[PDB]
């Protein structure tokens, strides 16, 4: 009703509902509008609407898209968070001509920054993955921004519970595959599977039989296959072992992962050798997951 | 050539059920889909809300699915029907290898260039 | 309006089965008609040769509950329903049986015909 | 006082069933009467076309136990009771069956009629 | 007019059962409510004293099929439906159970209350 | 003496049942008599019409031999006008075919004297 | 009044059984009390030692919730010092697992007042 | 010495049963004879009143296996044996049934009489 | 009077069985004692070697019903009775079992002894 | 062409069994024919004496309809072949009451002196 | 050659049982013969008086007997033992063809130049 | 005197089975020994290869009832008996089992050996 | 000699199945192998994908002893053969408790390019 008058609509950004760029007429500014058709899934959907909209009203981080309002029209609903044109991150990185341990530490830092914020806000993302990681602009020094969805949740303090089975098979923690209560930690485990791809450009776990992929993910079976991992600082490999910890209670918190700087200090102290092969594999994986996923 | 497409979308459907991928399952199903199945206790259930329960709770034990003697009836360029026998080799609580048969009928309808199930009928053991 | 056409040819079908009229039943069925039914013992039978045995060899009241119809163009439809059957055994007592039925109709040369059907429950 | 009227139309109903009088039964039932019963195999049957078959088809004895009547205003009531039936099975041995019956009466055009009834057991 | 009005208090009943809130269930039931149910073992049990044991001692999904509402004036209604419940047994195996439910609602002082309940035939 | 009286009227009751004599059985039973028995399917029947069915159809037709045995009778006297007998009733009979069969039924008979005559106000049977 | 008295002592009996209180149950039962119940396997047990086993082992251990319902009580008064109650006993309980179960038992209690106090001289149970 | 003397009255007992002669059976049994048998349904029945029903209402072949005799002085004996009976059922089909029998004999006034009988577990 | 002696040696017998005292049981049984029992699977077992196995192998309650004693002279008797046993089955639910027992006592060397016993049921 | 030849002799076999013609059944079977069938109770039967009891008694006759489903033929040289299929029989028991029965059958054919003969056959669930 | 004699007398025995010829049966059996058989209910019976009942009462319906896999142990020139599987095709009350298996052991002893059964053991269905 | 020899070698056999001594069992059996037993599922097994599985892979009290012996010369015998077995299941309860056994012994080079044996009942 | 050759490849087959060696099992089987077995629930299975589930899961291992009874071989030319036999398996279930199972098996061998391969096999009661 109200989004009809104040706003003007322009090109689509993405689809799933449809994302589209708009600009507010009254105080001229761009945003990005989720157009959620009035056909969602009766109830299970409407519940996730208000959850996503609430969470995003709460999440205001410099590294996370912030919402503005959520308007309900007749045959549609609109959610207006912050706009971007940056391309995907795993897409920008391949375009880079110099990729080093120090660019990867610059990423996981901003990442852990969005994560920590919300973990302090009693909310867990549960779906952490390349898709969900984007670049503010293509402009230099553009920021990584976490994409708030939608299998998301509000925990009580540090209390662990069973929030049900959600997320992507590769990005799923064992505590969730074991069908045990969980919490903020299931987010840290994702980052760890993310960092590992953020170095060598292939994932730590995978199998075509998904029953098997899950077994690895429940068994913590990953290793640092030579040569590609030989040129990698043992600090890098250290963080990776701290996130990729099977027991969530022993798992490095997000607060802890920022202080230990194989990122901040290896930004200061780590390997910059441009690894062109990793970058290539990376790009390939990306295309595959786009078509396969 | 026209039947190979139905084979493709059907195998994708059975893969989504086997891997417990409910989102891909919802994409290949019409929102107003009807189903006769042994889990419905002789009742006709409408929508996907009834199958979600099986996707969440029931679905990492090794399971193998076999498709025997498919038959495809083409009814234009937008509607097709496929009927087949589905065998499932699995492991029970005791780890013993087991096998189950199931007769299945899938009614596909092409909407917006995308085949979707409008109705399906399963019989035999669940 | 079109749903009542499928319902009409379906009622004509059920009555053609109840009277034992294999002629009209053959006219309403495609020659390559496939069938799942308890009489086939989990197998898929093709043609009308399997159903002839019943018209030839075989006080009944049939009831249809909650018919749903899926139209897929102007030449394809699919109807699903519950079929209750009240009959008498040789013992003479009234018995009731339930069977869930699915019929797949296809218009060919301006006439609906069954291409495939799937029944569960009462054998 | 108005309980023996529900009992009266209920006794005329049961007697109409025992005599196989479809003519009176139709008068006592609304045309759009719904029914749950074992003969329906868990399905909800509407109308009287389903109950007709059971009128075309020796000594039996019926006993009604613990009748409870709920009065809802002056044009609607509901009676629930246990029905025991003693009969003979072909070989002639005496048998007995239990049923849990619920009748829902409504007064339209100055006449009580069953709008829906629910049965459990035999 | 009041069919949705009946569905409202029916849904509130379902919510009172799901949350285990026995007080709300007491507000929506007549003090002399009678109930036939499989847990009664064929006996006619009166009052909420029998259901109490379940509100003080109790992952599922419920589906309502073929709801029929009978409006009997401005103070009486009766709803009947089929309830299918999907649950996980002690084996952790998916199981499903069917019930046929009949609720008899009476209006007193501007509120709907259950005066009789009849379920069959699964607990 | 009173024990013998209660056994006498009890054996007269069982004798009226074995012969299908509904008149004598009616005279020995209170009009408001209640009953628990397997034929009642776990219900408490009141009166005599429920047993009348079995007197008219089953027990009136009996021309085959039937022999009843009362094992271990126990009598509780509760004043001058009340008594209670419990016993094991074993019935030797011939089935549909000519094969001898035996049935056991635990029986409790509650006797109350009104108008100078003992009458059953309640009985309870188990087994078939 | 007397009907209420018999229902009172009956509910006190069932209350003593539900709590496993063998002392109160002993006080409400005659020493020469006889019994028919499924636990006796068609036999007539006499005394209280047969029920003592269930008081000591089964009913003393119960910490789980148990709710008893007395359906359709019928009372026969037989003089000032005797009465007889019959009812349907429905028990809601929790089994070995945490699953609610229901049991039905037809019960006949024969009450006799001695020393100004009602006591059971005989009872009869059916069903399990 | 008396083992054959016990076998004699045992054989006379078998003959009294085979001929249906209830008088001879009465002469060979104590008036207060007790009996456990499957027809007693686990109850201890006293006297010949129970066996009477069988002597007034009754192609077979009987075999006695492993007879054991216990002589207990000059006035008491006890014989135990396995009895196998071959008969023709209502189907006209050959059937066989096993029983384990124990007879307790007492001497009074120069004659052996059954004071207790125990059979298991086929009629 | 001489019935409570049969009852006495019978109670010492049952108590010897419940305590698992093979030593006393052997004294109470003749060496050539014969037995019919369900554990024998319809066969006649002689001696005590067969009963030994059942002494090597918690709270149970035994009730003896309708004991009948036949006295045969002054050196032989026979007691028959019904034995009810309440126990607990692994899961701990109370159970009850019925048995029909017949003991045959004989006095040799001034001591009652079982020469043969017959059991039905459990 | 050869596959069809096997189909020919097989159809003649089924017709010979249905007609109760033991004469024609003998010609199409080797004198030392091997047999596994439920009528042999898990035993291996040699010869034609065993099936003669069924040719003489039962088949010598209410309406019966046979249906062959999913036939597969393996050709093993010029002189050897093997066919496997599902046999479904519709019949009537006592006062029909139409009934149906399934069996899984394997026939092993061998051409001896210019004539196909069964050397061994296997049946299940009949 | 020595085993063929045992085959002969054994086939004569089974022929006597099949034809219900009890006199020929008594000639081929020792008077003190012992037998374990399902009709004896796990008991050991001695003599021929126990089998006479089956010869008279039970034994004109067509019945066919098949002897599968005989094994003969020769123990001198006067004692032999044969063990075999016996199949029986018969007709029940409904006229339906039926079949029954039975494992049989026969212990032959040559007395006065004539083989006689001293003991036999049958198992399976009677 | 000779019967006790068969009984002796038979008791040595049963004890050789109870202890799991396949060596002495092999010495007491002919290499071409044939066997009928419930473990063979109605088939006839030859040699000792079938019985090795039990000595290798497999509180017991054995009792022998009514042994009968048939002597057929000075080099051949056959013993038949009832074998009762009192044991304990994994549940711990004492169980009893019956099996009728037939052993065929043949003296070869001055030593009795089993040529064939037939057991029925307990598997 | 040729009969013995069939026995050789058959024993190697049984040993390959027992050891859970799917590699050797693949060589001795035709890629389009036909199969009737109780694990297929009355259906005809083609290929080796179906038995792979049993090679991967179950057989990859407590003491098990196999016994072949009454083998019969039909030679049908130089390049074709068929063997039928009774397989008895002794094993242990959970906490044995030694168990035994019977099955009736038919193998159809065909020499292709100087190597015997199974083209079809049939199993009963397993």
């Amino acid at each position: 009703t109200r989004f009809t008058e104040e706003y003007q609509l322009f090109e689509e950004l993405g689809k799933g509902s449809v994302v589209r760029r708009c600009v507010k007429v009254l105080a001229g500014q761009e945003y990005a509008a989720m157009i959620i058709n009035t056909k969602k899934l009766s109830a299970r959907d409407h519940q996730k609407l208000e959850r996503e909209a609430r969470i995003c009203r709460l999440l205001k981080h410099p590294n996370i898209v912030r919402l503005h309002d959520s308007i309900s029209e007749e045959g549609h609903h609109y959610l207006i968070f912050d706009l971007v044109t940056g391309g995907e991150l795993f897409e920008d990185i391949v375009a880079r001509e110099y990729y080093s341990e120090a660019d990867a530490s610059h990423c996981i830092q901003q990442i852990l920054e969005a994560v920590l914020h919300c973990h302090q806000m009693g909310v867990v993302h549960r779906n952490l993955k390349p898709e969900n990681l984007l670049l503010a602009s293509k402009l230099k020094g553009a920021a990584v921004k976490l994409a708030d969805f939608g299998l998301a949740i509000e925990v009580e303090g540090e209390q662990q519970a069973w929030f049900g089975f959600a997320g992507t098979p590769g990005y799923l923690s064992p505590e969730v595959l074991r069908k045990d209560p969980y919490g903020k930690p299931v987010d840290l485990w994702a980052c760890g599977v993310i960092l590992y791809i953020l170095l060598v450009g292939y994932p730590p776990f995978w199998d075509e039989d998904q029953h098997r992929l899950y077994q690895q993910i429940k068994a913590g079976a990953y290793d640092f296959p030579s040569p590609e991992w030989d040129t990698v600082t043992p600090e890098a490999k250290d963080l990776i072992n701290k996130m990729l910890t099977i027991n969530p209670s022993k798992r490095i918190t997000a607060a802890e992962a920022l202080k230990h700087p194989w990122i901040s200090h290896r930004s200061t102290v780590a390997s910059c050798m441009h690894r062109q092969e990793t970058v290539d594999c990376l790009k390939k994986f990306n295309a595959r997951r786009k078509l396969k996923g």
